[PDB]
């Protein structure tokens, strides 16, 4: 096994961490820096924040496609995760599928799959909770 | 690779059983006694079963908490399952995220998270089936 | 590490090739032939296709099975995908979970559980993207 620590930098000045671990062929990634705790039975949560900005276009489309900066690529399968979506009148608790991609012209992505377009803006995007990413 | 076999007892005192398969720092972990079939072309399954009692609250949340009691700690990171809410008068089918997290107290605990809170009471809550559980 | 390829043939003739990836007595399954991916800044894909005549009933149940043939067995635990459904009417676009399962006959089947039925008959079902398939 071996361990790699990255990181990319979103439109707005966000930075992402991840941690890879290597085990053979296939990579495990986990992103840094937020999840869920239990406190004396209380759930209390670090969620990772997307804003609006952050997307190539901040409509509440089905696909959702978050360019990004850093210095290596990063190619995951999907994974599950619950988002909370925050437009101006409505919050969107729900269950999506995100995978990081490479564009032909080189562009790390994070791209978002979703259930319902809505015709809204996206105001912010937290991730509350995501399963790990897979690479073969 | 090795293997570890263990159970948490709930508070209405049922028994979860689990095992843990651990290569180099991953760690996937499966639930015992439950899941799906097919026999001679048609499906049948035993679900793991969760009573109101087991819950913290038995309110129909967007976040549940299940308090466990057993000899070892289990943190995971989330996982998806297709589970059933049964409360007095519906059946809620749905796609959650779940996921075992230690309180700081030392507390074991299975949370739930989902997408719809409802004003209802949590009668039962059936596990049908759930992508196995990570720990890196 | 090592790996193996195989397929199956569904009732229609399609082909679903997958390869499996052995560490341990770990597998991790992905299907071929399919996927996400960016161009130029603009989401594009090749969804893995089923059509109505491939499941054992072609009614949008909330419990759909493929029965497949071929050389080998393959036997997994669930995953989450993301699905569109066309019917005659309408356009389903829904987070599912998949499992492949061999019947106590040894048929290999893919079954698929979903939220919500529906009275409709299946035209085609569109797998977008899957988490990868783990066998223990
Ligand atoms: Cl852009
Ligand atoms: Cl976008
Ligand atoms: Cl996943
Ligand atoms: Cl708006
Ligand atoms: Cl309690
Ligand atoms: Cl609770
Ligand atoms: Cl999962
Ligand atoms: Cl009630
Ligand atoms: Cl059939
Ligand atoms: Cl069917
Ligand atoms: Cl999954
Ligand atoms: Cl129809």
């Amino acid at each position: 096994v071996s361990y790699s620590d990255g990181h990319f930098l979103t439109k707005s000045g966000g930075v992402i961490n991840f941690r890879k671990t290597r085990v053979t062929s296939i990579t495990i990634t986990i992103l840094g820096n937020y999840g869920l705790r239990v406190v004396n039975g209380e759930l209390q949560n670090t969620p990772l924040t997307f804003k609006g900005a952050d997307f190539k276009s901040s409509t509440l489309k089905d696909e959702l496609l978050i360019p990004l900066e850093g210095a290596v690529q990063l190619n995951t399968a999907p994974s599950t995760a619950l988002c909370i979506f925050i437009t101006t009148d409505h919050v969107y608790r729900e269950l999506c599928m995100m995978q990081f991609l490479t564009d032909v012209d080189k562009t790390p992505f994070l791209v978002v799959l979703r259930s319902e377009s809505k015709h809204e803006t996206i105001q912010y995007m937290h991730i509350v909770t995501v399963h790990p990413f897979l690479s073969l």
